[PDB]
């Protein structure tokens, strides 16, 4: 109903102060030395926590422009975290840095706009020193530590993820289940792995990993949008006989249909989980005529006649277990004859080589890639149950970052990397004064981490600071040892897609803030 707004100083200080009060919560947990902070729950017992990333699920103003400068700011870090798998806090700790830098030079008289370019210069520059920067990690020795590193300093892990990539390839679709026994076994197994996420978060049955897991599903996929009870009724009452899973993979799921599974899924009769079919137009089609041969189903498409009303369950394809996250989803070890997936390989090469421009035959040589180059489950097994869960956990951690620094490449971690390419920035100049405020905010901003992290290890930031500005290349200073030398030698590694999204991400949400003038919000 009735809202008020505020202009000017007012709304800035209030964003000022609600991301000073998200950096408070997240950015002590910053560095090997990461103090506690407690979440508490309703339930009785609190939780403590070293991660940033529950710290941040978990804070909620008071305030309504407090809390809606905090939400903006958890909100890009999130976005960083998705893209990259890490860097949550790190992306915090520069937003809230570049966010106070900036409002005290608005504060001072400077434009918003210029301070803004000055940012966004001044972060194009520094992501293109830092890929100048980026050490390649594509050789199996490489894979091999950067995934050992990652996972606590253990080698097996490190093998397993090289080993993993050798077999499926540099790019391939790799996952972590859980094995039976002691030995960890691996093999590669046919499935796919389209990046389109669940429908709803009403799905997910894994939290703790923020995850939608279906073992043994049904995969029911249909070339038309989806919005009717009525047409999925003869379905669901089939798989809920069969008891399996079903997943449901069309155009779109959305009004009384989405609601009604959502329900029937959260009361627990029959689980079901709806992910959008990935592409669009023609290529969405052929994607999901793959999906279909890859999975030994069929397509229920109304353009031939057909509909979901004469659906039985043996038309219908099945797979062995579908993991479906925010953003992608992954059929492992789908059932169906190999002789209809190399039909459809064989096609889609014939395709390729009967193609027109390069556009269209990179597109297919794409799906044949993700068709025939098949799943790599590494099935990752303990002495224990819990060992064998906690051993997962990291091996899943270590596969994120491995993918990450295979994808972009390994610079200097425990923000090394941002503090020597502030150095290597010092000469940055922009059109106007402001501009080169806006520059030197930036540089102050992207060398806070690691002050931060020195500060949490209790050591004074200034002097280490100093000494990392001091020298050259990779040289840093670890916080684990409190001691300086070639940080990627010494083992401490951050990808360089994490500092950059970090970067990146905070830059925008920086630029984001200072521009804003005015506040929409609902009274108190």
């Amino acid at each position: 109903a009735a809202k008020d707004v505020k202009f000017g100083n007012d709304a800035r200080v209030k964003m000022l102060r609600g991301v000073n009060v998200l950096a408070d919560a997240v950015k002590v947990t910053l560095g090997p030395k990461g103090r506690n902070v407690v979440l508490d729950k309703s339930f009785g017992a609190p939780t403590i926590t070293k991660d940033g990333v529950s710290v941040a699920r978990e804070i909620e103003l008071e305030d309504k422009f407090e809390n809606m400068g905090a939400q903006m700011v958890k909100e890009v870090a999130s976005k960083a975290n998705d893209a990259a798998g890490d860097g949550t806090t790190t992306a915090t700790v520069l937003a809230q840095a570049i966010i106070t830098e900036g409002l005290k030079a608005v504060a001072a008289g400077m434009n918003p706009m210029d301070l803004k370019r000055g940012i966004d210069k001044a972060v194009t520059a520094a992501v293109e020193e830092l890929k100048a920067l980026s050490v390649p990690c594509s050789d199996s020795k490489a894979i091999a530590q950067v995934g050992t590193i990652s996972a606590n300093s253990d080698e097996t892990v490190g093998k397993l993820i090289a080993e993993a990539m050798d077999k499926v390839g540099k790019e391939g679709v790799i996952t972590v289940e859980d094995g039976t026994g002691l030995q960890d076994e691996l093999d590669v197994v046919e499935g796919m792995q389209f990046d389109r996420g669940y429908l709803s978060p009403y799905f997910i049955n894994k939290p703790e990993t923020g995850a939608v897991e279906l073992e043994s599903p049904f995969i029911l996929l249909a070339d038309k949008k989806i919005s009717n009870i009525r047409e999925m009724l003869p379905v669901l009452e089939a798989v809920a006989k069969a008891g399996k899973p079903l997943l449901i993979i069309a155009e779109d799921v959305e009004g009384e249909a989405l609601a009604t599974l959502v329900v029937n899924t959260m009361r627990g009769i029959v689980k079901v989980a709806a992910v959008k079919a990935p592409g669009f137009g023609d290529r969405r089609k052929a994607m999901l005529q793959d999906i279909a041969t890859l999975t030994g189903g069929t397509v229920i498409s109304e353009e031939i006649g057909m509909e979901l009303e004469k659906a039985t369950l043996e038309d219908l394809g099945q797979a062995k277990r579908v993991v479906i996250n925010k953003d992608t989803t992954t059929i492992i070890d789908g059932v169906g004859e190999e002789a209809a997936i190399q039909g459809r390989v064989a096609q889609i090469r014939q395709q390729i080589e009967e193609a027109t421009s390069d556009y269209d035959r990179e597109k297919l040589q794409e799906r044949v890639a993700k068709l025939a180059g098949g799943v790599a489950v590494i099935k990752v097994g303990a002495a224990t149950e819990v060992e064998m869960k906690e051993k997962k956990a990291r091996v899943e951690d270590a596969l994120h970052a491995t993918r990450a620094a295979v994808e972009e490449g390994v610079v200097a971690g425990g923000g090394v990397a941002l503090i020597r390419v502030a150095s290597k920035l010092a000469d940055l100049r922009g059109q106007n004064e402001d501009q080169n405020v806006g520059i030197k905010v930036a540089l102050r901003a992207m060398e806070a981490p690691l002050r931060q992290i020195v500060l949490n290890c209790g050591e004074e930031p200034s002097v280490v600071a100093n000494t990392v500005k001091g020298g050259d290349g990779n040289y840093g200073y670890n916080a684990a040892t409190e001691e300086y030398g070639n940080m990627i030698d010494m083992g401490i590694l951050d990808p360089t897609k994490v500092t950059r999204s970090a970067l990146q991400y905070a830059a925008s949400v920086a630029g984001l803030m200072i521009t804003t003038e005015c506040m929409v919000t609902d009274l108190p």
